[PDB]
């Protein structure tokens, strides 16, 4: 209940918010039905159209109409964005030449650029070219702006996530927001779209750009708009605030459009009557540009184009049911449609078992058109898992499908779109161009991730950017010029670095290796391989550097590098080159179960084979491969203790195929590869390294910890006319992050031949090295010829493997 007995009189979309019980006259009140009796009458006025006719022009002021045409209109800051054009007989922005914008020319009193976002729901990265005809106004942003080919979002592709996301720079696991619709556990509430529950704070985490802002002393329009207030209403708005006196105007707003997504949603993301939309929208965006060009802002304001996610073809005819799978159908909650997320229905039952859940769900028809895991299990790169409100069960949907529970929910068929699916499918990418004086002229940037933006708009602004998931610095290469010059961290910890201080005899490990056979040239040259007379051939780019308080060895030899961790009793890091030129071969039959104790490191920091052989669960396996050995003599050296890492069979089998095969044929494809792989500990699944005390899970009987994934960076030159070991120029890499799992029951078709399964797991597991650093604590490319932005670019990129946009 509200008393709305006051007046929105001179209050029309006023900026700072007056509380219960005293009526509201901003664009948030009618969601609240809080606005003042004469909203409707004084700020939402509609009469005459949106656009001056020739017969308006000189007129007379009448407050009543919706813009004016007046000769005092430019000063009241309230003309229609067409009144220069049909009157003043100038020429629409579109229609003219783009000039480049060397400097800000900005009218005076503004000691800043400002900064328009302008959002569009569903807006797919495929419309800039496809629809390119009739999106004349946005052809002139993309092509005399700065553009990408598309922009990546964040899983789930949905609405609320990825708006929230573009705010914070968070991933959805961090802001709260991992869903259009959520249950929180602890709350014993629902979040939805139909309602008034998301209108609470306590959903909402993380810091975005508004309050950013505010908290510096950066005052902002707001940024939600509601429903009814149409798009034309929306853009005077902007430029009205605009026209405030230089102490009360805001620097940073915010433009919003339901649509393509709305229209997507019922005609498909390419239906005849997707036209009608994109012309809108570009006539629009035509009215802003018009309408800043006759507050002479148009070479002042920098202008972000940019959607949450783009549309896929979905019907109702593809939905998956559980109750096809499920006979337990009605002891759980589904939240359904492009993505499942299952829970128990009641936390009353006792025995309600995920385990037998996820067996119903596995491999169960060959048609299957979706997958189930456990929320640790996803592909580290979603980063969907830290969340209470994430349920522990989750089901990845194929682009195309559905998932509900049972066919009543389907038909108590309407639409041909929707979205939702993992962040890498092409149908899911949306657009990025900034336009203006900060903003490059005539420049293309590689595809980027959306959680970058935060830091480059707050860097816009002059902001410094709350802790967010971003890399700052990784998109410099968008900018004329910039506020931030990102620097190296600085190493935490300082490696050993060990000679020959142990005797066979001290170690009791119980390994055997059959390696007793018996110069002064060639043997002078292998203890230079052990101080490193090689170490420039196979570390290419530095030695990774530890973020962290920790005591490990660095351990050259002939053929391979590694930082060894007397904590973990394995290396953190493994680091080798294999050239085009190089040969595979294979463990000869004497040397099946060699494992040879390393004379550089104590027993008591080493692994023993006594422990393998105990616990009948765990195998063991090989960082630097023997298979790729250099010689039959050096191929000795990767049967050291220290080379060794704990290994499920069912993992020693897709670890044995990228090593045996995958190394060679990229080293064919990229002319020479350079490979770093390691361990990866994270139980608590929040992507980022667990410290000694975190370690849920060791090989029975040991201190031996057990990594819940492994991963490897694999760079080479990108003018592949190059050796990777010998690149003048820019690198090029891809990376993967296979977890670490007792089964391979994630691969329906694991019981064939590993050339068909294998690959297109650790697809389906590529990895930014970035996300690599946070599991590890390490940093990598520390010595190169490349400038540190552009390394930064180069450790957020991700290999998608998906076809052309
Ligand atoms: C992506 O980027 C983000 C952002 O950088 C990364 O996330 C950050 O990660 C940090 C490390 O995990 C984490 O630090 C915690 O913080 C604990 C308390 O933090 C509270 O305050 C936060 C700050 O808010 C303020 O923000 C601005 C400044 O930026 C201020 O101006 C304002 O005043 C703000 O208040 C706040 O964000 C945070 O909120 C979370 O919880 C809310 C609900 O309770 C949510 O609404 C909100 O969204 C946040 O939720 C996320 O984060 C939590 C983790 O906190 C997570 O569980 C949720 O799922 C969700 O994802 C807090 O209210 C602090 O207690 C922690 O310290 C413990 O650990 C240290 C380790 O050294 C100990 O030394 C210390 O003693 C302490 O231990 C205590 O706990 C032990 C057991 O738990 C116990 O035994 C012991 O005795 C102690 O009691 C630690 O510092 C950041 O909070 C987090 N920030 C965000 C925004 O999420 C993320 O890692 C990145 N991801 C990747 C993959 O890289
Ligand atoms: O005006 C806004 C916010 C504007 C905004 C602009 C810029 C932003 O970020 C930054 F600038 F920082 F980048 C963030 C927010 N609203 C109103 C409409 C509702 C209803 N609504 C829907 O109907 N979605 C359609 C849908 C339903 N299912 N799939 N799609 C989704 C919801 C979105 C929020
Ligand atoms: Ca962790
Ligand atoms: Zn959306
Ligand atoms: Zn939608």
């Amino acid at each position: 209940w509200t008393a709305t007995s006051g007046s929105c009189k001179g209050r029309c979309f006023e900026l700072q918010e007056v509380g219960p019980p005293d009526c509201r006259c901003d664009n948030l009140c009618k969601s609240y039905s809080s606005c003042c009796h004469d909203f409707d009458e004084l700020c939402l006025k509609t009469a005459r159209g949106w656009e001056c006719t020739k017969d308006r022009c000189g007129e007379v002021r009448n407050e009543e109409n919706a813009c004016h045409c007046s000769e005092d209109c430019l000063s009241r800051g309230d003309c229609c964005t067409n009144y220069q054009v049909v009157c003043k007989g100038e020429s629409h922005w579109v229609d003219d030449d783009c000039e480049e914008i060397k400097v800000p020319e900005c009218p005076a009193g503004f000691v800043r650029p400002p900064l328009i976002i302008f959002s569009v729901d569903g807006f797919r990265a495929s419309y800039m070219k496809k629809g390119s005809k009739v999106m004349p106004n946005i052809e002139k942003l993309r092509s005399c702006g700065t553009h990408a080919p598309y922009m990546r979002p964040v899983y789930p592709t949905k609405t609320f996530p990825n708006l929230y996301t573009l705010a914070t720079g968070l991933y959805p696991e961090s802001h709260g927001i991992v869903g259009n619709s959520m249950y929180d556990p602890v709350f014993d509430a629902s979040f939805h779209l139909r309602g008034r529950e998301k209108f609470n704070h306590r959903w909402w985490g993380g810091q975005p750009l508004w309050i950013t802002a505010t908290k510096q002393g950066v005052r902002a329009g707001t940024f939600f708009w509601s429903v009814s207030i149409p798009h034309e209403r929306r853009i005077l708005t902007i430029l009205q605030w605009l026209s405030l006196p230089d102490n009360e105007r805001p620097s940073v707003y915010a433009f919003y459009s339901e649509q393509p997504d709305f229209s997507g949603h019922k005609y498909g993301p390419f239906g005849p009557e997707m036209t009608n939309p994109l012309r809108e929208i570009d006539k629009t965006v035509g009215q802003l540009m018009d309408g800043l060009k006759q507050l002479r802002l148009h070479r002042c304001v920098n202008v972000i184009f940019v959607g949450d996610h783009g549309m896929e073809d979905v019907t109702c005819d593809r939905t998956e049911f559980l109750s096809n799978y499920l006979t337990n159908v009605d002891d759980i909650t589904l939240v359904p449609g492009t993505l499942g997320r299952i829970r128990a229905k009641s936390i009353n039952n006792s025995k309600y078992d995920p385990k037998t859940i996820i067996a119903a769900l596995t491999c169960k028809k060959p048609d299957q058109h979706f997958k189930p895991y456990m929320k640790q299990h996803l592909p580290k790169r979603l980063h969907y898992a830290n969340n209470r409100r994430i349920e522990d069960i989750h089901l990845l949907v194929d682009r195309r499908w559905h998932v509900a529970r049972k066919p009543l929910d389907v038909y108590k068929c309407f639409f041909q779109g929707d979205h939702g699916f993992d962040n890498k499918v092409n149908s899911m990418q949306t657009v990025f161009v900034g336009y203006g004086p900060t903003f490059k002229y005539r420049t293309k940037v590689p595809p980027f991730e959306n959680i970058e933006l935060y830091n480059v708009m707050c860097d816009l602004l002059g902001l410094k950017p709350a802790p967010n998931n971003g890399t700052h610095g990784s998109l410099n290469h968008l900018l004329r010029t910039n506020t931030f010059r990102p620097t190296m961290p600085d190493e935490v910890s300082r490696p050993n670095y060990p000679g020959i201080m142990y005797l066979q005899s001290e170690f009791d490990l119980g390994c055997t290796c059959d390696d007793k056979v018996e110069n002064k040239l060639e043997e002078l040259n292998k203890r230079l391989h052990t101080k490193g007379s090689t170490k420039e051939r196979h570390l290419l780019y530095g030695r990774p550097a530890v973020l962290y308080r920790t005591s490990y060895d660095i351990l050259y030899h002939t053929d391979f590098e590694s930082g060894y961790s007397e904590i973990f009793l394995m290396p953190l890091w493994t680091s080798y080159t294999i050239s085009k030129q190089a040969e595979v071969s294979s463990i000869p039959e004497h040397l099946t179960n060699c494992v040879r104790p390393d004379v550089r490191v104590s027993p008591g920091f080493s692994q023993n084979c006594l422990a393998y052989k105990n616990d009948k669960q765990m195998s063991y396996g090989f960082l630097f491969p023997p298979y790729l050995s250099s010689s039959p003599e050096a191929k000795y050296d990767a049967f050291l203790v220290t080379n060794m890492v704990p290994m499920y069979p069912a993992f020693k089998r897709v670890w044995a195929y990228f090593q045996r095969v995958l190394v060679k044929k990229y080293a064919s494809e990229r002319n020479g590869v350079n490979v770093i792989s390691g361990p990866i500990f994270d139980y608590n699944y929040d992507g980022l390294r667990d410290t000694e005390d975190e370690i849920k899970q060791y090989v029975e009987g040991s201190s031996i910890p057990v990594p819940t994934h492994y991963y490897s960076i694999i760079t080479s030159c990108l003018d592949f006319t190059q050796p990777a070991d010998k690149c003048d120029g820019p690198l090029s890499v891809s990376s993967f992050i296979l977890p670490h799992r007792p089964d391979n029951d994630e691969s329906c078709n694991s019981s064939e031949d590993e050339s068909k399964w294998v690959e297109e797991l650790m697809k389906m597991h590529t990895a930014r090295v970035r996300d690599i650093e946070h599991l590890t604590g390490l940093d990598f490319y520390r010595k190169t010829s490349r400038s540190y932005s552009e390394i930064l670019t180069l450790k957020t990129y991700l290999h998608t493997y998906e076809s052309e946009i």
